[PDB]
């Protein structure tokens, strides 16, 4: 049973200690251990990201969904992702509301199924472990 | 190793499916699988819930904490876990983010090392992974 | 048929003309009038307020609420009234709008059947004579 | 002893069950009862709302007042009100606190005695019991 | 079958190129192409306007309104409009988002059908056209 | 030479000392020794205040305009007098600035040649004399 | 003559009744009707977005948009727009008004020629009707 | 009988048609057939302004205050005029509320006597004529 | 003569360099020297705070008061100390114009004789030292 | 061992019952008893006073300041404050807090080492006693 | 030694007098001239751009950058500039502070080296200029 | 040809590196290099800045004006220099969109020519080359 892992913007860059590419592994071994399969993916492209939200939207796959600063101003995003019926977790490595002002809004929550931020890598890891319950 | 749960106002009467009670029972069974012991614990009174903070901060003790309305409200409640050198785990059962927008604003999550929100009592369950790790 | 009045804190100092004794008289009197029975409380503690909600809740009972400060600022309290399955009449001895700006919003409005403001200790008598009909 | 019940824009729609005939002869009768006489309007039109309540200011009567929309609205009947000598009862039949965040602020309720919302009807009738005594 | 045109306060003045009169000649010839009846009515006042909007809630008639100045200022008239159980397109013949901010806010939009603005007076005409498919 | 003066809404109140009837009669004298011819006008309408701006915009007469609370809350006012070709002076008895804060705004004002507030009936006078040169 | 149909972020997934596809038959066959040739885009990319209007620009085209989420949240969007010098007609399906308050504000309709909303898919052929007139 | 004229930054500047050294001369004329003396001062220098207003104060001679950009910014200089017990009238040349919006708030207006905008040098004749009565 | 000290919640927390006991004791001796008793009292409760309020209003007695968190958010409190005939000074150890923008509100301050702030545990001293003149 | 008290706009007026010589008197006194002096000044002129606050920062010692108005309004006074490594303490002889919401914000404060305000003259005789200790 | 020239979305269009080629030209001389290397590089494309600042980070070259719209409006463009470890000079040809208000607020100055707005073209070569030193 | 360097509040001050008569000095010899003169000016008293500002008008001259504090709190200073006819280069040393959200907001930047902040005492160096072109 499979669940999408979409990362945004700058994500790519993770360990400006940890990579994406061992995110990725991270991700996947977790994800074996849960039976489940993870497909995790990254651009700072909003469309390629909107593409693939359409895409789990239409398969009813669920989404974990770190989307970087287009949280704070993607309506685009939020009604890509208002459209999916499969859960939708909104995953943050950072806490938001420790930093700007500006962070502390996101266009995702609302329409998310819930929201993790502030517990790093590991957000991603304990979102998957919800949708395997 | 310990972990301290403290529930806030109004959490006593969970199941207008799951009873507090349960809920304890949930804690306590993941928290012996994880090698931790939870306290859980859960009081209408600020007083009272500023008096385990306390203990925890003396005692160097992590929190799982669930504030109910006093999120959106306490400063009091805020400038005490401050002191916490431990990790703190703001959780919410519900998206505080799909229904009214004063619901939109936490004066813990700052001060917290994380949040997770709209899991249900299964973000209790993931905090405490987390805190595991 | 019993009708709960729950006041909170300061309400206690009522008459810093009229004391809370005389209050608790001439709404057990007007009750008895109406065919109800009042139950008249007061506390300066937002727990207890809360529990005497969390039973009227239970009991399906309605309630007659002024809440003192905290209906410009209790989250929480609002939550509790929000579970009351039958009528709540929020209740202000003063006129909130002829003062401060801070007065003039209430948490409790919303969720309220209805609101009485500036009628003075009269307006409890007028919710009884409500919940009656 | 009589009492102005002036109603505003709209009301004139009530039971878009209650029509507004209905209602003036149950405050009619409500009003006899407790020996005063009752004269209800309707008025889509400020202007003829304001010469209504000139002329309550002139004899110095007093008035209940459901200005519909106008509440939200119109400066210039709340100085027509500020005149009033006698009590001034502001009457919504809906909780306006319940509805849109506009329908939240009134230019009425500073200058009024009192306030009642949320009653449906009766708070017609409740605002006469008041200025009964 | 029939549309209600609707013009509130200043309409009269249009041409301070086109006149009122010429308004209702084209619009009353387009509709004719249509295969519709328009009845077409301007007043500055508000509760006159209000009249008109409650007829054709009574007899279930679309109706497409340019409030003028009120579209920004009147919860009246919004109320009036919510009733309507027909279609209510708004109008403007003017861009109101091209000049003071004050003019970018509109109490019927919400409450509307659909809203057309800046197309001048073409703006009826498309109106019209909407109503008969 | 010819100047209107328009008041609207609670103005016929005035000296709830001076009467409106005197006002009359000052401006009227006071427009004489100007040589100049003062029409003098009052209503509690909208739509008429309207239709006398209406009528000074096609005639191109100056208007000296107090509007009451209309001023706070007119749109349809405000575009009425946009369209005055000859000057149009706003005048307030009172000190709007000393009272409440709603009050400190004015549509008016923006499109008025100029604005006397607070120099009591006399800013009629003194606004005749600035028509006058 | 010409005439350009662009469609921003998720308007490829329409009918998530009618799809994209046969919107652009629609507009197709409309603007055959009217003596126009319709060229309809769709993209999910900012960038394609600009580079069709700037070509529109160049070109002298007119352009209906409906660019989606981008609209309340594009100034780069809106800087291109408001280069093209033949008129520009905001379209959106829904009514924006009638859903987030955020989606009720529009960086484009200031520089838009005007403006249709909630018409549904009949707004794109409205808006060809004005451009042919 | 003495009344000051006292004018802030930038008003040396008059005429970047008329002077600053005309306008004390109309005023210092128009003051004498008025019976009065002018005292016209002007400074770039706001302690100097305040020195003038002092001495007013003292002196209790009333004031005709033109304090250019200070009037929206100064909270010292509103706090010396609000000692003053004569008249204090404000004035200014250009209509304020027709520029941009920071100029639509004045300091002084509340606990001046009146305000006199958008009247030109006039104002300041106005202004002796009111306080010659 | 008799002054209470009275401080909220997380005061006993004092010197997470001075403790909350020794606090007591520097008052107290402070007090002795001034020829006054100092009644020193610290909670978290709320409830427990203004039965101290009341009780200081009955007696007529001073109160120095340093409310914590609960400076920023009680209404309730507020009104207690709103109570007081004799002087209230309100006291903070930090300088809370230094942290964070919510700590720079005071719903004490309007209703308070006096304010100290950053002054740390010598405020309260200050404090006593007036109350002595 | 020097202090520098230093008082700004309007100051100078103290006692429209104690005038500004009796403060220096009362100050100088006080600061002999402590075993300091006091070097007292006051002017209308911002850059007189931030003349004497470069002197105090280059001299190291610290200052009491009182700036009138010009705490709320004054960035250019803040900037010479914050190069001050002594200790500044901020008076003010009124409750700020107590009067127009525009005094309740101030400059200063955030960049002091503390403040007194609302205990009158006597708020410069504590500050002294604190900067002794 | 290296210099990254960043333009974003619509400065393709320079020239609707100067073209953008042309731009290149004249920063490659005036780079040439100081001892540089220019690389100019324009997109539309936010993830285009992000890609860019990526390279300059891991480069660690510095960046003139110029975002067009997406200044006011990309977060996720702020943190890949916030990775920069070289400089970073923010350019606007046009002064953004004398069109809409929405354009006075940049995301990106705050985490800049400094800004230039207003100089035309010319604000490059001086950025050039600036980093020469 | 004649460039003039007005520097306002605190500016005397720099270095608490750069003295302010070594940036006399740097800018006199830069400009020589230009073959412009450079008449470097400061001071604290915003009088003395607006006559240096008059005179820059009366000649014609250019102006490069960094204001210190007072260009977030001048209006009176804005009014001077929107009287240039010349250029106006607005020059800040520090990034001011990276300290307090209030330094963020200046009243010169919509009537300069263009802006420079954050690239230290250079930023008046590059603001001559400039003029010099
Ligand atoms: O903490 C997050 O995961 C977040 O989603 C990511 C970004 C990224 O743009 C920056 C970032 C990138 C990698 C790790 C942490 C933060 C921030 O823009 C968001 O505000 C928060
Ligand atoms: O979702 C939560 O756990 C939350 O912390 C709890 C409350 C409680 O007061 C109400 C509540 C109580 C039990 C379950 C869900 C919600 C709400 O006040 C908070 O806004 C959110
Ligand atoms: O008018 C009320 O009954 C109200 O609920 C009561 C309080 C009390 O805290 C103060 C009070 C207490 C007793 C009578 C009137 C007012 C105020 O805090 C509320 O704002 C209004
Ligand atoms: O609830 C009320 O009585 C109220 O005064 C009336 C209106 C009317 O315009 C609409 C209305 C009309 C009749 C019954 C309920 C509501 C609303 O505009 C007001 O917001 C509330
Ligand atoms: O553009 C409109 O049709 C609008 O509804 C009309 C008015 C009128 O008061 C002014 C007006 C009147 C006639 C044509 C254009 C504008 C304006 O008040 C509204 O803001 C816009
Ligand atoms: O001072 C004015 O002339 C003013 O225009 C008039 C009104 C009137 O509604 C109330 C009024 C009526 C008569 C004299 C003074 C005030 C107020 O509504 C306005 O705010 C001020
Ligand atoms: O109603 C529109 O056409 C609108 O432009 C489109 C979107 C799309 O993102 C969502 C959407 C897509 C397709 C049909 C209706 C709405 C919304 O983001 C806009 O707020 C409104
Ligand atoms: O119109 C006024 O008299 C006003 O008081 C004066 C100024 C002066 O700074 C600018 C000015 C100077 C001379 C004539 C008109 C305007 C402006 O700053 C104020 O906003 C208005
Ligand atoms: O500085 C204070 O004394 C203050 O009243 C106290 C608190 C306490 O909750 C935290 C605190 C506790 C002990 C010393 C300093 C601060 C803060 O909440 C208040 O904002 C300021
Ligand atoms: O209370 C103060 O000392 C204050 O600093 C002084 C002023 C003075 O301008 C007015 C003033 C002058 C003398 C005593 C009290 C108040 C006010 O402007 C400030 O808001 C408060
Ligand atoms: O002035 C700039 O360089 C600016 O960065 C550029 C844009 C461009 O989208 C529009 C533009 C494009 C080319 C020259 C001037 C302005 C605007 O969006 C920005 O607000 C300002
Ligand atoms: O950075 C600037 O040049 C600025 O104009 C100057 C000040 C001065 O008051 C403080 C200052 C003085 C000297 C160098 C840097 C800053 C600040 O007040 C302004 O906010 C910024």
């Amino acid at each position: 049973l499979i669940v999408n892992v979409i990362n945004g913007p700058n994500l790519g860059r993770l360990g400006r200690g940890t990579t994406h590419d061992e995110l990725v592994a991270l991700i996947e071994r977790e994800a074996a251990e849960l039976g489940l399969k993870a497909v995790v993916r990254q651009s700072d492209s909003e469309a390629q990201l909107l593409d693939w939200i359409h895409q789990a939207a239409d398969a009813a796959e669920p989404v974990i969904l770190n989307a970087g600063g287009l949280t704070h101003t993607s309506v685009a995003l939020r009604d890509a992702c208002a459209e999916l019926s499969a859960p939708l977790i909104e995953v943050h490595i950072s806490n938001v509301h420790a930093r700007e002002e500006f962070r502390r809004h996101s266009y995702l929550s609302p329409i998310a199924t819930g929201v993790i931020v502030g517990l790093g890598i590991q957000g991603y890891l304990l979102a998957l472990r919800y949708l395997a319950e």
